[PDB]
């Protein structure tokens, strides 16, 4: 039995995408060691059906621990942003435990995320072949690598323009971050895997492959679908609404919008008169009277909501989303138009790809980089409340039809590449 | 590797349901020998993706052959109804070749259909455990078995009444004895293509009446990925959403000229868009296609039923209510307009109506189809959509069925595991 150890970065969206990939490999008769910190393994375990537990086994990675940084903070999920430097420093210090895990389990293959340059170095030292898996889409990576080779040329194959707000958000420190990220891709054996699909990003995949001089293999759409978490009361509330009348509002697992940002979002929801379910979180807030004036149109869920189940409900007509890639992939699969309110990292590029595909719209920031309640209201009105953007709704339906038609063949290329790589390395061993 | 030989009855609907069940066992690491006549194996091979061919292997069963009854007629698909006695007799005579196949391949398990009492007998003689798999739903079986045990009491848990057209001695008893033997002879359990949200109380009742465990393995529904589709798709793409009915009477029925006349006039009066599969043995009123214009399309011989039912333009399914077609329509959320023809179909239409995911065009007292019934129901369900209730339940049923996954086969796999562990001891 061929064994693969999988090492996602310590973020919930990363663990989620890796676990969907783990199931696909389990269905192809691989045995999977799924390796993360205990707090992340606990968070993702409800997403693993019991039928997989014989072939997908959780392996705890130990980070350095202190009473000031204890194991329940060894995740980006709800982490105070100012502990991100500590979290990254401790993850890099896990390389010795990770070496011991690889020596004990001796897996045939390592699949690793793009935030751990040490991981393919440890694997190589044990003669364990290793492949990089990216849980972003392709667009953002191609946009970052293009200016390195073509500093005086516009990015081709897109009219996307990154807002000045993110253009400025020591160039030497920024360079070293990019060198570590690219090393993870560059070090990958023969191919890199990425959670995307050609109908959406084929031209960018081909370009990235030319730029990196490595084959890019899509393995998406990777989308978790559950089989209470508070859904019983949420479903009963959604059941009282008209079809396609409600927006779900969420900024993912590792972002806390500021008070000023929440004000613009809240006033936008209010002016649109939409029904809304809004997940509000606080690290491990709303205008006075906002909920009271919303009345039965609004619901705030504290901490966490059953995102997939809400997006699949017949009452849901829109998704006000930070445009994290898993959330975008879910919304496309479920056919819910995205109203993009991107915040940072890959999100503004994801919102631009959503907009260019015609399956969603982006709420634009003002020149000073602030969210605009007027934009948010206008786009919710057009996409959900009055539905004058029938073009967006049609493209969203058509994309979901495309994504629902994909099956296990989406993994054929990855499996063939893994097979070839292990047969070659067995010779060289 | 545990091996299973599967022996459907020689009908396309049966091979279809058996192949979907074969795929589910293959994903559970069984090796499948899929056994049927060559004409049937040829017909079903497009529905088997290449990824399965290493673990689902086709095995040819030979029936007796003659120039008057050659191998391309060894199927009910498009077969002249007056050759059905010959096909059944030929299938019985295949029991010898079937024994040789079981001896050669030595499968660990036989799964067999309900039209071959000799099959579990051959398996038993070779000490091969055998399980019956039914490609109907359960309602029809419980309705047939109930009056045997309760001749003076009405069937419970349903108000369905079988029209006198289908109501109307020793030969009938002998047919029922052979069918029930297939179920009764099954080892430990019978398998059936159904699911509890739709037929739970009937499964429980059948299990009591047969004194055997009934294990559901449904919904079993083929979904594809040309065969004419590219042109049909371009035609559907020009229609309004949910505006079009697909019309089909399955693989082994040819409606009479009289029936075709009533269906045709019902379609015309409704002013619905329609795609209608019309077949001739291995027809329409004069001017009907002309007057229909671009509203109607006749497809000769065969159509990509699943792709059509899944299209955004399809709002209804005028169906003979064969069980695979009912299961597909429920899975895809398309309301059924039932025009059942024979065998289990009037019972299936009754269950559809009871569940509220479709409606049944009722026949006249003398058994004739009524063009006014067909037109009225198409108008109410598809064209005017005043039966919002039917469309909603169809949608809610589609969501239920889409929520099911690989767990629907857990009970079957566990029973198979137990049965083989027991019989390994005894042999
Ligand atoms: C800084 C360097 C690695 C940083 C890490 O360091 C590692 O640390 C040690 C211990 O930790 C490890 O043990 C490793 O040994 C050591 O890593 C080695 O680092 C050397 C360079 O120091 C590589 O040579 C060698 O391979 C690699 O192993 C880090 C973060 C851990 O410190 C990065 C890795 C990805 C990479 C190679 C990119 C992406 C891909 C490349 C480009 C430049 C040019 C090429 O691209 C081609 O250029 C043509 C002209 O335009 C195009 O025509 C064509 O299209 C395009 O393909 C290429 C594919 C090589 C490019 C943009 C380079 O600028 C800079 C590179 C950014
Ligand atoms: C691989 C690289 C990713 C870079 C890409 O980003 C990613 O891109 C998205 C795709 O779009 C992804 O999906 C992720 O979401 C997104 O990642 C997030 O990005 C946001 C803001 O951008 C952060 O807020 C958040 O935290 C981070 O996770 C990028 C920037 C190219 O885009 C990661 C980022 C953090 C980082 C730089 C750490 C931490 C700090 C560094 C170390 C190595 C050495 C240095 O650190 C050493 O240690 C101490 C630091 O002070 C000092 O003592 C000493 O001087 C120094 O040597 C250094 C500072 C460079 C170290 C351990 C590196 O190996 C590996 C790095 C892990
Ligand atoms: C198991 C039984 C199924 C009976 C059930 O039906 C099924 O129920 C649905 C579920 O709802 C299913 O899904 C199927 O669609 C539906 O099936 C179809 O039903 C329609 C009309 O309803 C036919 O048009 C069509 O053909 C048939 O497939 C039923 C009736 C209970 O409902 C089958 C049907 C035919 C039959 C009776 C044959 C053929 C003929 C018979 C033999 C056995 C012995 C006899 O043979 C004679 O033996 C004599 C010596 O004793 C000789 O004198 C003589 O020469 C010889 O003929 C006999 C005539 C009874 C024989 C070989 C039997 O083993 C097995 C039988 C195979
Ligand atoms: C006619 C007979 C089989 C015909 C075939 O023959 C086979 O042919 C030989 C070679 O071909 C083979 O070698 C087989 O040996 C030989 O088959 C044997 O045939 C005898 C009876 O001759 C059985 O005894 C024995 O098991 C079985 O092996 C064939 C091929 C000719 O077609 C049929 C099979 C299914 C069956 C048993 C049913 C369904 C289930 C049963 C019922 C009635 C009573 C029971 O039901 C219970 O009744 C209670 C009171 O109401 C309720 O309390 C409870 O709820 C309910 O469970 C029971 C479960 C047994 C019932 C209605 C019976 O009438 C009649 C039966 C119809
Ligand atoms: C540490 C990293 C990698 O280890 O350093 C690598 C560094 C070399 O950058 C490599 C790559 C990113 O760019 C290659 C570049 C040299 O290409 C020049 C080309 C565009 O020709 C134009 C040139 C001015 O004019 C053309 C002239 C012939 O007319
Ligand atoms: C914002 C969002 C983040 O999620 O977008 C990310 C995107 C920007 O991706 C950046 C990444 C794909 O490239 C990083 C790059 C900017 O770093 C430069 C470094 C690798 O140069 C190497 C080497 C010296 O260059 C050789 C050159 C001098 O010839
Ligand atoms: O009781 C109700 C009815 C079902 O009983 C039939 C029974 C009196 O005999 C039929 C016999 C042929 O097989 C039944 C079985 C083997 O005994
Ligand atoms: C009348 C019902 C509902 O109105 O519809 C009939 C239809 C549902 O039948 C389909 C079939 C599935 O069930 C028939 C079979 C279960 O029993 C038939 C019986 C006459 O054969 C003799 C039988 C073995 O003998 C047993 C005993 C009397 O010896
Ligand atoms: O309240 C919530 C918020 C998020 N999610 C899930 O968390 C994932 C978030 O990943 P994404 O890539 O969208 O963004 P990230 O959290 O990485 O920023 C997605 O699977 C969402 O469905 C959820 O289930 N409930
Ligand atoms: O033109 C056609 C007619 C039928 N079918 C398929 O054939 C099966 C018919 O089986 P059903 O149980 O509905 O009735 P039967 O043919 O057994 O009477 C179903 O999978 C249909 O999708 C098809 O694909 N194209």
């Amino acid at each position: 039995t061929t064994t693969i150890l999988m090492l996602p970065w310590l973020g919930y969206g990363h663990l989620s995408a890796f676990l969907e990939l783990a199931k696909s490999l389990s269905r192809r008769n691989f045995h999977i060691y799924f390796c993360s910190t205990s707090v992340n393994l606990d968070a993702i375990k409800p997403k693993l059906p019991s039928s997989f537990s014989d072939s997908i086994q959780f392996v705890e990675l130990h980070l350095p621990s202190s009473p000031e940084f204890p194991p329940h903070l060894h995740t980006t999920n709800g982490l105070p942003p100012t502990l991100m430097p500590a979290l990254h420093q401790a993850f890099s210090m896990a390389a010795q435990h990770f070496e011991s895990i690889l020596q004990t389990l001796a897996p045939h293959l390592l699949i690793y995320d793009s935030l751990q340059p040490w991981a393919p170095r440890v694997a190589s030292s044990l003669k364990i072949p290793a492949i990089n898996f990216n849980t972003t889409g392709v667009f953002v990576i191609s946009q970052g690598l293009h200016p390195i080779h073509y500093p005086h040329s516009k990015f081709p194959f897109s009219e996307f323009v990154l807002h000045n707000h993110w253009k400025a958000m020591s160039t030497e420190r920024t360079r070293k971050r990019g060198e570590a990220f690219l090393y993870c891709l560059h070090a990958s054996c023969s191919v890199i895997l990425i959670n995307s699909f050609r109908e959406l990003e084929g031209k960018y995949m081909d370009y990235l492959s030319v730029l990196l001089n490595k084959k890019v293999v899509p393995v998406g759409p990777l989308v978790y679908e559950p089989n209470d978490e508070g859904y019983s009361s949420i479903k009963n509330w959604l059941d009282k609404k008209e079809p396609s009348s409600t927006v779900f509002v969420s900024f993912g697992s590792e972002y806390f919008p500021s008070k000023e940002e929440m004000e613009e979002i809240a006033h936008g929801l209010e002016a649109s008169e939409v029904n809304f379910i809004w997940v509000v979180r606080f690290p491990q807030a709303l205008p006075k009277g906002f909920l009271e004036r919303a009345g039965e149109r609004g619901m705030v869920v504290k901490g966490w909501a059953p995102q997939a189940k809400i997006l699949k409900h017949w009452s849901t007509g829109g998704f006000v989303s930070h445009c994290g890639w898993n959330s975008v992939m879910e919304s496309m699969m479920f056919g819910v138009p995205i109203i993009g309110v991107p915040m940072h990292v890959d999100q503004p590029f994801n919102a631009g790809l959503v907009e260019e595909a015609g399956v969603g719209v982006e709420a634009k920031r003002d020149p000073d980089g602030k969210i605009q309640r007027d934009e948010v209201a206008k786009l919710i009105k057009e996409v959900v409340v009055e539905k004058t953007r029938e073009d967006v709704r049609k493209k969203a339906r058509e994309m979901s039809e495309i994504l629902r038609s994909k099956g296990e063949e989406k993994f054929d290329e990855m499996v063939a590449e893994i097979s070839l790589l292990l047969k070659i390395e067995h010779h060289h061993h």
